[PDB]
C-alpha cells in the first residue's frame, strides 16, 4: 500500500535498503527541482546522469532508461530517462523506467521513495498508476513524497 507523507524523498527514515527514484529528461538538463534536492544531498546522482548524457553515442541512456547511483551504503539514487524535452512526462518512457525501478528494487529488497509530481491531472494521473502497476503489484513498498 502506497505511504504518502509530506518530507524530502532524498531523506527516507525506513529500516533497509532505500531506493529514491526520480523523472529526469533526455536532453541532459539538471537544473529545475527536484534534481536540485538530490545535489543538495549528493554530488554522485547528477555527475552520473551528466556523464551517461554526454556519453550517449557509446551507452543506453535513452527513454525508459534508468541509471542506478549508490550514494549512502543502502541508499540508491535512480535517475529514470522519463520526460521528453523541458519546459511532458511519456507514459511508455516512465512505465518502462518504472519497471526497470521494480526489477532493481526486488533484487535489493528495497523500498522505494518518489518525489509527487494530483490524480485529477494530465501527470500524476498517468504516472500514480503506473507506480500501482510496475511496483506496488510487485510487493515493493512505496513512499510518495510531497515537498516544494
Ligand atoms: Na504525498
Ligand atoms: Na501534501
Amino acid at each position: 500500500e502506497i505511504s504518502y507523507v509530506r518530507g524530502d524523498a532524498t531523506a527516507p527514515s525506513v529500516k533497509g535498503v532505500k531506493m529514491i527514484a526520480h523523472v529526469c529528461n533526455d536532453l541532459g538538463g539538471w537544473g529545475k527541482g527536484f534534481v536540485l534536492a538530490v545535489s543538495r544531498r549528493w554530488p554522485q546522482p547528477e555527475a552520473a546522469y551528466r556523464a551517461w548524457h554526454r556519453d550517449r553515442a557509446a551507452n543506453d541512456f535513452g527513454l525508459g532508461a534508468v541509471q542506478f547511483v549508490q550514494v549512502e551504503p543502502y541508499v540508491w539514487v535512480a535517475n529514470m530517462i522519463g520526460q521528453h524535452g523541458m519546459k511532458p512526462v511519456r507514459y511508455e518512457a516512465i512505465g518502462t523506467a518504472l519497471g526497470r525501478v521494480a526489477d532493481r528494487a526486488a533484487e535489493l529488497e528495497a523500498s522505494v521513495h518518489l518525489p509527487r509530481i494530483g490524480l485529477a491531472g494530465g501527470t500524476w494521473s498517468r504516472v500514480e498508476p503506473l507506480i500501482s502497476d510496475r511496483l506496488t503489484r510487485r510487493g515493493i513498498p512505496v513512499t510518495v513524497y510531497d515537498h516544494g
